[PDB]
């Protein structure tokens, strides 16, 4: 009965991540536009079917949702969890609404998120705005293939929406967003073998390190995580590459959805304040989070029926 929000897209080459506040007395503004965010996505994206592949899903953060919504919350949604490691930082930013926006084709994010901006004129101010760019074979701007282990299909569905568990909010999801920019100088400074001891795979054929081989700081190590029942804990992420030459910006715009957000933090645990047997993921020597917000992207049939 509930229809997810396209939380599992095909892949995309472009996307816009904006995310918004919402000002004193801008929620009745807020929730007409969410009742109609479904109906301008087609509005936008109809016209380029089926290539264009344009798809909103749009997430509310936990005070936000006690601004715009009474009753019954979703179990999980709590304001981004600022993780203070000795060494690595995961800051928590301000952050209402995320309209997480994707299509084979920038134009396509812009002109739906020039409508949605649109709606909200007088009622939210901007906070991040990034527009992300497909970087080679699926790469990131460390020169590495991104999204490989990723779930697909069934084991993705399983793993990014809400169900059983949650029954009144089944088919949302909880999406994490942190803004990283890297020191590209300090990276470039390793070599190629030090830098697969940095991330866990190599580099040009994106091969898993040995068991044997795979240092326990490496990113894949410290975000590989077994359940208590001996399953493999998932996210789906959706990273995308963006920055600006000018300013020597080189960033990855991170995403990660999971059906709680107990998963995701797990990760971001063992990343910024490591483990028995690592101080902290190696990546975040050449990675900065500049923002961290979490949000509950609700089943499609929430928003339309407000
Ligand atoms: C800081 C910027 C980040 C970069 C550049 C990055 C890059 C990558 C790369 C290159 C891989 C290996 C290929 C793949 O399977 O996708 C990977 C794997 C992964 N990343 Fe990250 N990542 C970042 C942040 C994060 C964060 C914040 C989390 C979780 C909160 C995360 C979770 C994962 C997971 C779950 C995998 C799959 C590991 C496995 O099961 O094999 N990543 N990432
Ligand atoms: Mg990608
Ligand atoms: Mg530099
Ligand atoms: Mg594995």
């Amino acid at each position: 009965e509930p229809e997810p929000q396209m939380v599992l897209s095909p892949l995309t080459s472009a996307a816009i991540f904006l995310v918004v506040t919402i000002d004193s007395g801008g929620e009745d503004t807020v929730r007409d536009l969410l009742s109609d965010v479904a109906s301008l996505e087609r509005a936008v994206g109809f016209r380029a079917q089926p290539d264009g592949r344009l798809s909103c899903v749009t997430g509310i953060g936990s005070e936000a949702w006690d601004r715009l919504f009474s009753g019954a919350r979703p179990a999980g949604l709590h304001p981004f969890r600022e993780l203070d490691g000795p060494v690595h930082r995961a800051v928590a930013t301000p952050g209402d609404l995320l309209f997480h926006i994707r299509a084979s084709r920038l134009d396509l994010c812009f002109a739906l998120a020039t409508e949605i901006m649109g709606r909200l004129r007088g009622a939210v101010t901007p906070q991040d705005e990034v527009h992300g760019f497909k970087y080679f074979d699926e790469r990131d701007m460390l020169g590495f293939v991104d999204g490989t282990e990723n779930p697909t299909g069934a084991a993705a569905r399983r793993a990014v929406l809400v169900g059983a568990e949650d029954p009144a909010f089944a088919g949302g999801s909880y999406a994490v967003v942190q803004k990283y920019l890297h020191d590209i100088d300090a990276w470039e400074g390793l070599s190629v073998e030090a830098q697969e001891r940095v991330i866990g795979r190599r580099k040009m054929t994106d091969v898993e390190l040995s068991d044997d081989v795979k240092p326990a700081d490496s990113h894949v190590a410290l975000t590989s995580v077994t359940g208590p029942d001996g399953s493999d804990l998932e996210i789906l992420r959706d990273n995308m590459p963006f920055g600006s030459v000018g300013r020597e910006e080189f960033g990855t715009y991170f995403i990660g959805y999971a059906r709680t957000p107990e998963v995701t933090e797990t990760m971001l645990e063992r990343m910024f304040l490591g483990t028995a047997s690592a101080p902290h993921d190696r990546i975040l020597d050449f990675s900065t989070a500049v923002t961290g917000s979490l949000f509950f992207t609700p089943a499609a049939d929430f928003l339309e029926d407000l």
